[PDB]
């Protein structure tokens, strides 16, 4: 039902791939210990922030692992080509597995920003049930990719409807909560915003893939946008979150964070 289905690939293209995935795999394990140890620094209203992005690390580190063995399992080299054997392979499983890092990447935003008890659940709930439609409605629409063009299309503008409906949660949290954050961070949260505007917007470029690019270079050009969209959406803000929380720590009189940013 995915267009990978549809082709045999060079050996170029094949392995190519399988680097993006192991690359994948390799930035967000070792990004992962880095928010490990820096984690100590941060004051204990915001460490869960930065707890959240080492979550994230090992969820999408495990989800580009699986996709790599998965890659590999599919084909082999016959005739000249890489070709598809007993084993499928599908993007389907980055689908589910967004329900789980979605909600974590929003929920490091909001304890970042000072949301706290009524607000902080009551934001979460609305951020996340807009997200799982999003996801949800996503995921049914590439079931069509290679049967129902049209149908891949409606599917995606229903999505897209709740992706900019929370984005505009998350653009009126931010820019309303602004002025509450510390050390300079009212300046750096703004960032994050566009941040997540240009990388979040990726993901719908690749589903779309199918109807502007169906062949295996196309195949390619998904998984290169799904490598740059993870690596900006959950470790370039990762690391400005962890940025943020220990900024916000510092200026709060956590001593630990003063040193640490005293060391650098
Ligand atoms: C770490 C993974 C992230 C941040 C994934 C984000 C995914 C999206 C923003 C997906 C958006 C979609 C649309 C807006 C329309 C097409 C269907 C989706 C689900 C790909
Ligand atoms: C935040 C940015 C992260 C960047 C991740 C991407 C790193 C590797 C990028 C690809 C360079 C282009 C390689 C040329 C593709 C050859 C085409 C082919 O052989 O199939
Ligand atoms: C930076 C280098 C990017 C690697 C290019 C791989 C594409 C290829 O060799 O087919
Ligand atoms: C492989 C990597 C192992 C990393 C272990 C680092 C332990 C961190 C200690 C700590 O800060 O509590
Ligand atoms: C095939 C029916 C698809 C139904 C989509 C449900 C939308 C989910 C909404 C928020 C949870
Ligand atoms: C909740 C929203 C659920 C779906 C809204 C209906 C529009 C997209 C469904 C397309 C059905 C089809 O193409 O057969
Ligand atoms: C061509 C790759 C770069 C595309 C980024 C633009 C999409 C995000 C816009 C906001
Ligand atoms: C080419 C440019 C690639 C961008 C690479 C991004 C690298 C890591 C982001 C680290 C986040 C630090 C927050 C900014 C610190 C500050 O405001 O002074
Ligand atoms: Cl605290
Ligand atoms: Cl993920």
């Amino acid at each position: 039902k995915n267009i990978e289905s549809l082709f045999d690939y060079s050996a170029g293209q094949f392995e190519f791939i399988d680097h993006l995935l192991t690359m994948g795999v390799g930035v967000h394990f070792a990004a992962l210990i880095f928010f490990l140890v820096v984690s100590q620094f941060v004051a204990p209203k915001y460490r869960i922030a930065t707890a959240l992005s080492c979550i994230v690390m090992v969820s999408a580190g495990l989800i580009l692992n699986s996709q790599a063995v998965m890659w590999t399992d599919a084909y082999a080299y016959v005739d000249g080509s890489y070709q598809l054997q007993d084993l499928t392979f599908s993007n389907g499983y980055r689908y589910v597995n967004w329900m789980a890092t979605i909600p974590c990447l929003l929920l490091q935003l909001l304890i970042v920003l000072n949301l706290k008890g009524k607000e902080l659940f009551s934001t979460a709930t609305w951020l996340i049930l807009a997200a799982w439609g999003m996801i949800i409605t996503g995921y049914v629409g590439q079931l069509y990719e290679v049967d129902d063009i049209a149908q891949l299309m409606i599917w995606g503008a229903v999505s897209t409807a709740f992706f900019v409906v929370m984005n505009w949660i998350v653009g009126t949290k931010i820019f309303k909560n602004r002025a509450t954050m510390l050390g300079g961070t009212d300046s750096t949260i703004t960032k994050v915003f566009w941040l997540m505007m240009f990388a979040w917007t990726l993901y719908p470029i690749a589903y779309l893939v199918p109807a502007f690019m169906n062949n295996a270079d196309g195949v390619v050009l998904r998984q290169l946008l799904f490598t740059i969209a993870d690596i900006s959406s959950k470790v370039i803000y990762g690391l400005m979150i962890t940025y943020i929380a220990i900024q916000q720590s510092a200026a709060a009189g956590y001593v630990p964070a003063q040193q640490a940013l005293g060391r650098i």
